[PDB]
């Protein structure tokens, strides 16, 4: 299949190139997948859903995105204009208030609900989350997300902002989860985006076009906007069945687009998420 016009993050995860707008992709489209969207929430009646997005899980007084973040992240997934898995089932856990904060042991409740709550799902290729959030270093942070990966989650995470090395960031610095830093049009490292060793992948993260809460789109940047895009790609490998949620990092990171990206530190992987689809 091919959308014409599309986002460049989506055109960029389809091609050996950057610079081109068509974004290309198995008509399977993630069907039979499930992803996680653990944020400020989802907009589940925006239009860009089509009925398959849903609020599982609030810790505050609504489940309704206030914020706009959650809705954005979740749009990137799986929305069917700006979206890479076009057909997943989207849940949304809303561990983030409408500011975009959370403490951490609301955002390790909300990650060991989402190992218990896909036994309560339909998500026979296999289930994903993506985390688009993070602070400063925390075991208990990081043990929460190990957790839910060796539960049989892909579990994608922000590298963070902060144009630091992700170490010393958490989920992000956790050794077993997909952590994502954010690259631009031109195929350079963000200016925002952390690094280092701990990162597995990059992702489509500078001027980033989704949707957005009062049934709107807009453009926005960071680390929270790469990370959906691997996670998307995630589930749409998974259900091609080229890949398992406790593979699918290993195998974005095979199959990635190698070496295109500049400025990128030494000791951090130069891989692009790259679907590998021929029409």
């Amino acid at each position: 299949a091919a959308q014409t016009n599309a986002p460049w993050g989506l055109a960029r995860i389809s091609s050996t190139s950057p610079g081109t707008s068509t974004y290309y992709y198995d008509e399977s489209a993630g069907q039979g997948s499930c992803v996680y969207v653990i944020d400020t929430g989802i907009e589940a009646s925006h239009p860009e859903f089509e009925g398959r997005a849903q609020m599982v899980k609030t810790y505050y007084y609504s489940s309704r995105d206030g914020n706009g973040h959650g809705t954005h992240c979740a749009g990137t997934v799986g929305s069917r204009t700006y979206g890479v898995a076009k057909k997943t089932q989207l849940f949304g856990v809303k561990v983030l208030d409408d500011n975009g904060s959370g403490q951490y042991s609301t955002i390790i409740a909300g990650m060991d609900f989402v190992a218990s709550d896909k036994n309560n799902r339909n998500c026979p290729k296999g289930v994903v989350a993506s985390l688009s959030l993070g602070g400063g270093y925390s075991s208990s942070v990081n043990s929460a997300a190990a957790r839910l990966q060796s539960s049989g989650v892909m579990v994608a995470v922000a590298a963070g902002n902060n144009n630091a090395d992700a170490r010393n960031y958490s989920p992000a610095s956790e050794p077993s989860v997909c952590t994502v830093g954010a690259s631009d049009r031109y195929d350079r490292r963000s200016s925002f985006s952390n690094y280092g060793s701990v990162l597995d992948i990059f992702g489509p993260g500078t001027d980033i076009l989704s949707t957005w809460i009062g049934g709107s789109t807009r453009s926005i940047s960071g680390t929270s906007m790469a990370t959906p895009h691997v996670a998307g790609l995630a589930a749409y490998l998974m259900t091609l069945g080229k890949t398992t949620a406790a593979s699918a990092c290993r195998y974005i990171a095979d199959t990635a687009n190698k070496g295109d990206l500049s400025n990128i530190p030494f000791g951090t992987v130069n891989l692009l998420a790259y679907n590998n689809y021929q029409a």
